[PDB]
């Protein structure tokens, strides 16, 4: 019975840091997302720019670690990288190649 | 097929932590700046997760009016993410729609 935290973003993976691992083994993949669209607002269209760090886990973190040059649809939730951080990050639950 | 833009969709249920005095573009349009404060438990790789998030946000025109006095109110908000300012490194939520949370 959750409180809604849903982002879907289509965006080019701009940078993908070498893959890493929790002490427990799980694959962790840090990423920078560069987004760039025209959205509707109060009647007119808007150039939107957005660069946002993001993180992928486990299986998809390995299938995707090699894809710096690519455009993806991404679904997840927003969170602050590290308590006391004042900076939000996207925690990806699912990641397709954009074909929208 | 799709003439839609590139997908930029946030739905977020948060607390209106701060609502700045309402301002106005030179053209008249009402602008309401806000700080949103979300807490929740999300699922990730089979584990429950405590998530804390404080995010600036911004409404326009009509709803900017109805929402200027909601200090301690909890809302579902819908919009898209964007960098306030050039190079700000700091994202914000631009709300297309806001209503009282019901879940």
């Amino acid at each position: 019975m959750g409180f809604t935290n849903l982002v879907s973003l289509a965006a080019l993976i701009e940078k993908a840091f070498p893959i890493r691992y929790t002490p427990a083994g799980i694959p962790v993949l840090d990423i920078i997302l560069k987004h760039e669209s025209w959205q509707e607002e109060n009647g007119q269209q808007c150039l939107v720019q957005l660069e946002i760090p993001a993180r992928i886990l486990g299986r998809q973190a390995e299938e995707w670690q090699y894809r710096q040059g690519d455009c993806a649809t991404v679904e997840g939730f927003l969170a602050q990288k590290s308590r006391r951080s004042l900076m939000p990050m996207l925690r990806i639950q699912n990641i397709k190649e954009y074909k929208g």
